[PDB]
């Protein structure tokens, strides 16, 4: 085991993950060891490779859910269920196709963390996230 | 499986790989069949593919370490290609690399640089005769 | 698995599949989960895969056989998807076909028209009420 | 088993395969059951699928060798591991890159059949072939 978490996010949500989340975690004290998929990996796309082995070499895996993540990043996983979900923006459970089940399942169960649209509550969001990670 | 070794290096440490090691390994008798990174990858296909097909079509992969390579090439072999479990891979430490200067995300390489299991290019021309003796020794293992 | 069954059919045989089979299966109670070939296959993906992403994403595969079908869409499963050895796959037979008009390259489909293992869709405006019951039971099987 | 033989060839040698070869066999009597790869399968490219399986469904496997066969068809074999070879055009064992070795093997095994450069021997070319095919 090498990192405390594998963060699977989408190139669009990149800003949030590589900037803000990285700030509230990799710059914590003591710091968290993060393996950001989109930042650390060759921007080419894959599966067997790393992902699993990279995941299995990190204490936890974070899926930064959002509509962007559905379009382009989920598609693979459907085709770890330990796993920490993060709902960055509200996704319409319905608006989610019926061919993307495992998501729905893992979704509805509610083993997820919801990022707040209210600046004030962010301070707490992390607190729960770090806790979840360090769980 | 057509090569003896797939040498992966940085353009920075070019001269050495191309003008010293190659001579040393290719001319040696008998000679070695080498696949060469920044000097001989096939068109069309994208690099990473070439890199793979190479890593795949050759007995061993010889990595030429150097702060500049750790900064621009090593990420690949420890992540995107983790599934290749390359860590039999031979490592050459061309120059010195302080451990603490190694990105924290690179645990395989850190374990490498701690286990001191790499061929270290000597600065005393005298000792190279031996360097070369283990490099082949290694490749041909 | 994310779908109860994946219906593979021609475009000439739609009304049947898309209006009846749907009504009878996607409106039962409790309703079924169906993946209709010429209806829910995504764009950004190439058909073949689009298929493999359904075959595997469903408990069973329903092959609405017809004359047209064999002509315009059977090949795919005779060799392309011949590694999946689909022959648990349900085989419907919506209309008659002369076993002599079936291409000789379609070995497997031959065996299909011999062991006559499939649900033939009846002309009997009465014996049909039982086709769909044999259908569901094949799916839910 | 179901096919008399399998034909692996480069899209660029089709006119010879999908034409001369066929009108010489699939149109013989009794006709041969041939499954030409570039002709019958979907133009998508793969490996596990078909090929080995479709191969395990023919009494033989015929490779139509030629510079074009290497540029687009052999690369696939060299990486993965009865066989009738049909050298269409003379291919110098030199031009064969050091990365096409399982090839220089089969090649330097001279277990092939050459396409004659003289109209005369043509009619004969087809004989030896049909032989090896049915044999």
């Amino acid at each position: 085991i090498c990192y405390d978490a594998f963060v699977s996010y989408s190139e669009r949500d990149a800003y949030w993950v590589e900037n803000l989340m990285v700030q509230e975690l990799e710059n914590f004290n003591p710091p968290f060891k993060l393996c950001l998929h989109k930042r650390d990996f060759i921007p080419g796309k894959w599966i067997i490779d790393n992902i699993i082995d990279s995941i299995e070499k990190s204490h936890k895996t974070v899926f930064v859910l959002s509509e962007n993540f559905v379009k382009s990043e989920w598609s693979k996983y459907e085709l770890l269920f330990a796993a920490i979900l993060i709902l960055l923006e509200p996704i319409e459970k319905k608006a989610i196709p019926q061919r993307f089940c495992k998501l729905r399942k893992i979704m509805n169960t509610k083993t997820y963390l919801e990022w707040p649209m209210d600046e004030a509550q962010r301070e707490g969001f992390w607190v729960n996230l770090r806790a979840a990670i360090k769980s």
